[PDB]
């Protein structure tokens, strides 16, 4: 009644063996290796549980945690300048900045220690697991549809997160990462039951029907029987008997084909020329191979013989090829590459509008996590993990505590 | 009666199938991918929604909320400069100035978040759903028309605005915030309604009439039986015997035709060559391939023969039109492309000029949005959301008033 089978069709498989190189391979197809790296998302949750952490925090519990360090040092203003009892602002200005710089340094590794065990728990998800990454670029690369399968459970990183969080010893040990920990934790806690629950449907097993009249997307798993939720980022066209998706593997389909059967071809007449001599026979009126045509002749008499041993040249055909597969995929996918004075490709990275385009509706749609604030620049992508937590850190709200404290004690350290 | 049918004509469709590479493919057709691309129309609700809120802000509320900040700070000018007793002016107005930098960072922070959370809703139905603008961009690319489909209704958009600001508590914990969502918040649901209201019909289900002589649009969606409207940018040319386009696929067509003609019979002649050794037969006077003429000879005798195995050269035409394909696009939809010392295509982005002819009439016509403030620049596509955020955030009400109540507060300290 109206409906098609799509997806477990010969075509498909066809694409998806396409892209293991089952038909020939180039230098331009291997640029797909970076396309498919699970670097970006990493670095996104790295920015989000950062940016969640640190914004939870206040500056009640600093202040109060500071007081506490001054204290326990015994170094309250009032007793150093008694100590001291000389009128050298410069000496007593410089040793109070340096006692808070000291605490300050000490707090900012504490922070980052426990930051970092945060993102370890949920990192081996992102790659692997459910909601796999790569397989879903490359479902994207094949077809432009998505079929994700949904169930809520408890599982791997939430435990993870439980043990993890609920024995640290630096939130017992500082009242600010208490508050900020308690507070953060409900959000992380959201944000494992989302990794945990959502699976995206692996390419040989899945069943997809499409039902042009009403436009209706059925997605189907055979083993379990669970139906699916499918998902379309690019639509595709229906014309008869047929469906035509907009996937780059669609669009260089027909070219790459073509390329495929003139190889086949130059390599069938290569075998032929093997032989250095050839003969000739016929029928009297009345290494090296032998043409018998004397079964033909009747009546007849041979006129002319010709001899042409043609062999296709391919080269270029490669060439253009490769070069077509490079210039794709750098387009379609919006990878920005870098280059030396006049050498090419120091290295490649998503573009800002690719993390932007690609990465989002990951998060949003397919993991259906619960925020992510504001995304991360393409610069930030090729920074390691510490110098992205220090970026984050310049920026994000303690360090204007952080310095407004600072200034105030050296203030009231001189004027008291 | 006079009605000529338009659409669903079979070169209609041979031009969207060559959209999709259905005949050949080349390097300069993959500058297309960049032209559908979404990433200026989201620049631009982003600029949109920043102008919006940050417009509604009012003086009186921000100089209340500063009170109250110093107020439950208890660091009034009177009591700071009671507490120091001392007249270096210039150590108090840097304590202060460094106060109200804590407090302008931290509102600044906190719109920034309000102001992402805002855009969220919105971004999703730009690149899919109802109104999708690469549907909209191929639609002109393949004809210049764009049928359209109107109802008036509530849905996903609206009411994910609905749910957002009845509980943001930033409304409550800020006068200044309360007021501006309160006055901007009208316009954000007629802006809403506009995004889901309109809808752009499919390629492969609607159905457009053409009357010569009235010179009328009749745009018809077959299986809801609705009535739509027809927005027309480049007008078509009625010769009579056709109907004749302005799109690119237009003007490019024959030349790429004659590529694929050119290309098959490169392709059937190739093959016949295969077989390197010809024999020729004759009639009595009373890997091989066999040329049998016995059954045309009579009263005839046999004079010569010729061999001249041709094979045409396709290579320069593929060449030529990759190169018109890339500049033809850039020409027309006014692509702007960024190099480097010498390399070429850093970056391909939308000109101003760009944005100006295709995103606006996109939102004022197609849309019916109530408003877009003053149009964004070519160079603000390439910077980032919290770039964008900045560059307005400086220019506007908020930093005049900020600046003004810097200045008073730190000359009434030092002066009092």
């Amino acid at each position: 009644d109206g409906w098609v089978k799509v997806h477990p069709t010969p075509g498909t498989m066809l694409f998806r063996e396409i892209l293991h190189g089952q038909l020939g391979y180039t230098e331009g197809q291997g640029v797909y290796n970076v396309v498919r790296s699970s670097e970006a998302t990493t670095r996104q949750l790295q920015a989000a549980i950062f940016h969640a952490l640190l914004n939870a925090t206040t500056y009640r519990d600093l202040e109060a945690d500071w007081l506490g360090h001054v204290a326990a040092r015994g170094l309250q203003p009032q007793r150093l300048v008694r100590r001291y009892r000389n009128a050298r602002e410069a000496d007593i200005a410089g040793v109070a900045e340096r006692v808070f710089d000291t605490w300050r340094n000490t707090l900012r590794t504490t922070l980052l220690d426990f930051a970092h065990g945060l993102v370890a728990c949920f990192a081996p998800g992102g790659p692997s697991g459910p909601s796999s990454f790569p397989k879903y670029i490359d479902w994207l690369t094949c077809l432009g549809l998505v079929p994700i399968l949904r169930k809520r459970q408890e599982g791997g990183v939430t435990q993870g997160l439980r043990a993890f969080l609920k024995q640290h010893p630096l939130t017992r040990q500082l009242a600010t990462v208490a508050e900020a920990a308690e507070r953060a934790g409900p959000g992380f806690f959201e944000l494992a039951l989302a990794f945990d629950s959502t699976r995206v449907a692996d390419y040989d097993r899945v069943y997809i029907y499409y039902n042009h009249r009403r436009g209706d997307w059925l997605v189907r798993d055979p083993i379990s029987g669970q139906r699916g939720e499918c998902l379309v980022l690019w639509p595709p066209l229906w014309t008869g008997d047929r469906l035509v998706f907009d996937s780059p593997v669609q669009r260089l389909f027909p070219e790459i084909v073509a390329c495929h059967s003139l190889r086949e071809h130059a390599h069938v007449c290569r075998l032929r020329n093997t032989a250095s001599v050839k003969v000739l026979l016929g029928r009297k009126s009345d290494y090296d191979i032998i043409d018998v045509s004397k079964s033909m002749d009747d009546d007849t008499y041979v006129a002319n013989s010709f001899q042409h041993p043609y062999i296709p040249s391919y080269a270029q055909d490669l060439e253009r090829l490769s070069r077509l597969w490079e210039h794709e995929l750098v387009r379609c996918f919006k990878i920005l590459c870098h280059r030396n004075n006049q050498g090419q490709e120091t290295s490649i990275s998503y573009s800002s509008g690719a993390i932007a385009a690609f990465v989002a509706p990951y998060f949003e749609s397919v993991l259906r996590a619960p925020r992510v604030g504001a995304p991360i620049t393409g610069s930030d992508v090729i920074l390691g993990e510490e110098e992205l937590w220090d970026a984050v850190f310049k920026k994000t709200r303690l360090q204007t505590y952080l310095t407004d404290i600072a200034a105030l004690f050296v203030a009231d350290v001189q004027h008291a």
